[PDB]
């Protein structure tokens, strides 16, 4: 249906190793591409224990298959095996940006570096008329040497000539733009709001309203003034957040524009410097 390139018998080409993740969809496993010995991530979904989101799982494969960017998790293919569908993607062993927050706070160079790479991902997606719709630190994954990529396209949307806006209530409430919660007509500017919340998340460790029940934020977000970054942070970082978190979507800058923001230019450095953060998490995790 949109599965034209669905492949068969994955275990000839890949080796399944241990489990590494879980979600509403099913489960995620480490694996090996037996042709290259590169390590991959295999998302496995039980088609029979699946229902309704079958319509989503296809959409996810569709979006993934259409992305070709170093800032988006590489897509290897979807494979059918008895009752299970394998969705095989690039493996990234550095941890998510949310993981890297667990041991302690980031500094603004690290925040800027991570945001700059997220922005390159968003610029790529939005130039392809795609909207991620679940931007948050947990879906920003790093290689063990500091490359930063967007992941989890489970609720990603696509715009077309006949569908210039979306309306669907998707995303993670703390990070959702007010127009998405209202289910008004929205586009890639929704991702820019979520990016602003993600910036606060990277700076403070958690998004606004994080101690509240997510249902409460469904009225708080459309109603309240937009969040701001409070605390002892640089003015350009605070202005970066402010630019993103405008209630009116057309007043938010594009990802391209944000790549030239003073905060990004003054503070972002080489991604390889992020190995320091990756090492911190490994040490921290080993002693938990
Ligand atoms: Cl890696």
């Amino acid at each position: 249906p949109g599965m034209q390139n669905l492949k068969a018998d994955p275990e000839e080409l890949f080796t399944k190793l241990e489990k590494i993740g879980k979600g509403s969809f099913g489960e995620v496993f480490k694996g090996i591409d037996n042709r290259t010995q590169k390590v991959v991530a295999i998302k496995i979904i039980d088609l029979e224990e699946a229902e309704d989101e079958i319509e989503d799982i296809q959409q996810e494969i569709t979006v993934l298959s259409q992305c070709d960017s170093p800032y988006v998790t590489k897509y290897y293919g979807s494979y059918l095996k008895d009752t299970k569908l394998w969705i095989i993607m690039e493996y990234l062993g550095g941890g998510s940006a949310l993981d890297l927050l667990e041991p302690g706070p980031l500094d603004e160079t690290q925040i800027a570096t991570i945001l700059r790479e997220i922005l390159k991902g968003l610029d790529y997606l939005h130039s392809e008329k795609k909207i991620h719709r679940d931007i948050k630190a947990a879906n920003v994954l790093l290689s063990e040497h500091g490359e930063v990529k967007l992941a989890d396209f489970g609720v990603a949307g696509q715009l077309t000539d006949t569908q210039i806006k979306r309306n669907t209530f998707v995303g993670t409430p703390f990070w959702m733009a007010p127009e998405v919660i209202k289910q008004s007509a929205y586009d890639s500017k929704a991702d820019i709001w979520s990016l602003g919340i993600t910036a606060i998340e990277l700076a403070r460790g958690e998004p606004p309203h994080s101690e509240l029940h997510p249902m409460k934020v469904l009225f708080l977000i459309p109603k309240n003034n937009p969040p701001t970054l409070e605390g002892n942070y640089s003015k350009p970082l605070k202005e970066f957040v402010e630019a993103c978190l405008n209630k009116e979507p057309s007043f938010r800058p594009t990802a391209k524009e944000l790549l030239k923001h003073k905060f990004i230019l003054r503070n972002a450095k080489k991604t390889s410097y992020l190995t320091e953060l990756i090492d911190r998490y490994k040490r921290w995790k080993a002693e938990q």
